[PDB]
């Protein structure tokens, strides 16, 4: 398959709403959305080319039903699987732990074979510490819907540009 697995956890819905937005920019290449509070770790299985968001909450924590799955990712392979990441955070309240989820993520899924794709600049961004952080870049898409919602847009839609790239679409 060809279609990308957008998988995604939100509390405060914020990361849904960015979630359909990457649908939407990603135009007639087809991007199917799963809640994972919905799904089964099996579920990951059944495409190639996947998409992971999460926000960080309760100082550098997983959402709560990431933190289900992340519990059971060693149940499933994810050798020949490109995956990408995106995140929601607050780079003002929360400086030391910005995006911390998708690097907790990220760290997980390439221990279990996972190629990361779609690394993202750290400029336009102020912030202490992240553990999204890979020799400068961000591991994925960051974005802060509670500080900077007026580059959301642009943010996703040169991201999306370079995700077609890499996934060989
Ligand atoms: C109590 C609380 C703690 C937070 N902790 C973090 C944090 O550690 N790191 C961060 O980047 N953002 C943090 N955030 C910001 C959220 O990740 C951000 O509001 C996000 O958009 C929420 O996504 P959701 O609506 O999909 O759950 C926190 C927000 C609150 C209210």
């Amino acid at each position: 398959s060809k279609k990308i697995g957008l998988f995604y956890g939100t509390q405060t819905g914020k990361t849904e709403s960015v979630a359909e937005i990457i649908r939407d920019e990603f135009g007639n290449d087809v991007v199917t959305l799963h809640d994972v509070s919905q799904a089964e770790v099996t579920d990951l299985n059944d495409y190639q080319y996947l998409i992971i968001g999460c926000p960080t909450w309760n100082i550098g924590e997983l959402q709560s039903d990431w933190e289900g799955l992340y519990s059971e990712l060693d149940d499933v392979d994810f050798n020949g699987k490109l995956v990408a990441y995106f995140g929601t955070g607050d780079q003002i309240g929360y400086a030391d732990n910005f995006q911390d989820a998708i690097g907790i993520l990220e760290e997980k899924i390439s221990q279990r074979g996972g190629k990361t794709v779609g690394y993202w600049s750290t400029d336009g961004y102020d912030f202490n510490d992240s553990k999204a952080l890979r020799n400068g870049k961000f591991v994925g898409l960051a974005l802060d819907e509670d500080n900077q919602s007026d580059l959301t847009d642009d943010r996703i839609k040169s991201w999306v540009a370079q995700l077609k790239s890499e996934f060989g679409l």
